[PDB]
């Protein structure tokens, strides 16, 4: 056996999926990676990685400046 404890308080937490008050951590929304603070902010407000950071790669729920086209991946 071993002893240890880690804990967070506080109004930190920026982004996070619903979820209950046992624990709440910031990850991508495309690949759930731990992204924490790296993280890339996105127009939808969730965070992601550096790889699904740009919106052409995650679809974009936010819909940009209220126009939408759908772009399809051939
Ligand atoms: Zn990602
Ligand atoms: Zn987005």
């Amino acid at each position: 056996g071993s002893s240890g404890s880690s804990g967070t308080r506080g109004g930190d937490s920026a982004a996070a999926p619903l979820d209950p008050p046992k624990s709440t951590a910031t990850r991508c929304l495309s690949c759930n990676k731990k992204v924490g603070v790296t993280g890339f902010k996105c127009r939808c407000g969730s965070t992601f990685c550096g790889t699904h950071r740009y919106p052409e790669s995650h679809e974009c729920q936010f819909d940009f400046k209220g126009v939408a086209s759908g772009p399809s991946s051939g």
